[PDB]
């Protein structure tokens, strides 16, 4: 039977009885490819794997029987696809079982930052007394009121959508700006477009990040665009670390022009407060890359994923694969 | 000029214009009744108060020329209304100002419980490194999907029905227990009603309160009525520290019958970590009555108050006044 290895993890108990006639599995628990044995370089006909590694170009060359490469879960920037195809390699995601957990705890970070709930809690852990009105006008300052805000969503996406259709219940106006997309949309959905990130930037209360990572958005969020935000503006990123410089970002919040952020990703993951340029930053909440963690969502995705290597093995590349992302 | 005393508090700024020709402002910056000078208690025509202080049938004998009491905010469960009624004294609220302020930080806390942010957050400032998926999976462990849960709401006034329209957009089904509303509300909104609180309990994945406090609702959650609640069930509260049982909430934290609870108000406020039943329980989120905070919430209900205040001297008891509470 083919061997299909799971590069980044151990736990294999999902995929198992949806792939046990079919192949072989194999995990490596590897955070790179300098961790995988020779064996599976040499004859893995199928991969899985999360985001936690990434295969280059120099990666792909290693191995030299592998026809499918399925990510379990939506964002591939961890992978260069481009090459991946001209090596003969396909590549699929799972792009729909975690949208609406993304976009509930993209809400929940949003809805942080505006009511406090978070550093609230923090300021009670740490002993702060709040006795007197006065007093709890202090430790919540800053705290604002919704309605008539404007949220900014950069990538109209499957999480930018339902990212909008809940912020629309809180009174947000809300914007988006997505180059991609064909025009429309904005109407189907009863929504207000813009056509750069300047514009979006500019008009936004709150920006909020949903788009994949590509060759053309690294540090969208720079220097250069951080100083077009509003000031005081908030900034939140469920998307991909890549997408935001974050000593633009640190600085920013330090000096007081981003009021605050709220991360679940980041350049250099996994993430600590006491290493990197965030490590001093103020107004800062930070959760570790689990925006789309949900039981149901990691075994759908897990199923959705068996499945299709199933499929390439099964049948016929790329014919037979309903996620690959670089036919 | 007829004098106005500022109860519970100092900052009278806003106040100040809109009374300034009409009574003499003072404040007590008082926690209690022991602590009002003379001179108020026998002089003070109109009061101004928070949630801070306490007035009780004594308390209230104690003025010898109040003719009304104007809550800055909507819950009046801290001012004995029916003996001031009795004893001549006309008791206002502001009931309008914060209500989205509140229906966000509550659903602040529910996706905080859903989506576990705050935990996640504070567990990364411990110093909890989350490298791997599986990592992630345990760290994030108890997060949940949204879509297709039960949020059950007690109480469906002003804050339960914004915050009823928000958990839609979320994808909850949604509940709600109002044994004083005449029907037909649940279809003017396309919500589901029960009857008993015991129903609204057993049905709901996660509970959250918005009633006010009154004679017939004291630890309305308890050791009975917790045990009616589904067995992993959520607690949410940004109503009154009074309707819960904290001795019960306690236990039920600590036996994993309530998987979390989210709570802005407390028995006992100001609230610790440190103090009280809740001072060891697991998976507790709180936060220091601050879910009606922003700064237009607060100048808002600061500026009508004050106005209730000139009505209250400039015309005629109880009929000049928009929001007396026990005419
Ligand atoms: N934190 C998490 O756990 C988590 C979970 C799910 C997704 N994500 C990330 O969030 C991203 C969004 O997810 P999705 O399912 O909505 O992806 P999607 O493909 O459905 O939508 C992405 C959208 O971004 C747009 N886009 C691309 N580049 C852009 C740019 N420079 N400016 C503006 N728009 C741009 C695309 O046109 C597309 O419409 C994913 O790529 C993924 O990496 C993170
Ligand atoms: N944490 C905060 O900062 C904050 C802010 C605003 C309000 N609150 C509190 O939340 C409460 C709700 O606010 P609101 O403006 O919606 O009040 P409201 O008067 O508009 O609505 C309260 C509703 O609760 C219902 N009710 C009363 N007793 C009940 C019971 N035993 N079971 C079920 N329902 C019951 C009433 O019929 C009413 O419809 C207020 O009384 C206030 O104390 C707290
Ligand atoms: C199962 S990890 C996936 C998380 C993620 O960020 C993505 O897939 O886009
Ligand atoms: C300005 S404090 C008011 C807060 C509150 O809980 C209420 O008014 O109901």
């Amino acid at each position: 039977m083919p061997l299909v290895a799971l590069l980044d993890g151990r736990d294999c108990t999902v995929e198992m009885p949806i792939l046990k006639d079919v192949a072989t599995v194999a995990f490596c628990d590897a955070q790179s490819t300098q961790e995988i044995h020779e064996k599976v370089l040499n004859e893995a006909v199928g991969a899985l794997m999360y985001h936690t590694i990434t295969l280059t170009r120099e990666d792909l060359e290693k191995f030299k029987a592998l026809r499918i490469i399925v990510r379990i879960g939506s964002g591939f920037d961890n992978i260069d696809i481009k090459s991946a195809g001209d090596l003969g390699i396909a590549v699929c995601n799972v792009p729909a079982a975690s949208v609406e957990e993304t976009a509930d705890s993209t809400l929940c970070h949003i809805l942080n930052l505006y009511r406090r709930a978070t550093w609230l809690h923090q300021a009670l852990r740490e002993g702060t007394r709040v006795q007197s009105v006065e007093q709890i006008r202090e430790v919540a300052s800053g705290a604002a009121r919704i309605r008539g805000e404007t949220l900014g969503i950069i990538g109209l996406g499957r999480v930018g959508q339902a990212v909008a259709l809940r912020a629309k219940a809180f009174g947000f106006n809300v914007l988006f700006y997505d180059p991609y997309l064909s025009d429309g949309v904005e109407r189907a959905l009863g929504l207000q477009r813009v056509s750069t990130l300047q514009d979006l930037l500019f008009h936004s209360d709150c920006v909020t990040l949903h788009c994949g990572l590509n060759e053309h958005n690294h540090h969208l969020i720079n220097d250069f665009t951080v100083k077009q935000m509003r000031q005081g503006a908030f900034l939140v990123n469920t998307a991909r670390g890549g997408l935001v410089d974050e000593k633009a970002l640190a600085q920013a919040l330090k000096e007081g022009r981003i009021r605050g952020a709220a991360l679940d990703v980041h350049e250099s993951e996994p993430f600590s407060f006491s290493q990197g340029p965030l490590k001093d930053a103020p107004n800062l909440i930070c959760t570790p890359h689990a925006a789309w963690y949900s039981e149901q969502a990691s075994i759908e995705m897990r199923e959705e994923a068996a499945r299709e290597i199933r499929r390439a093995i099964t049948g016929r590349i790329p014919d037979s694969l309903k996620n690959c992302v670089n036919k």
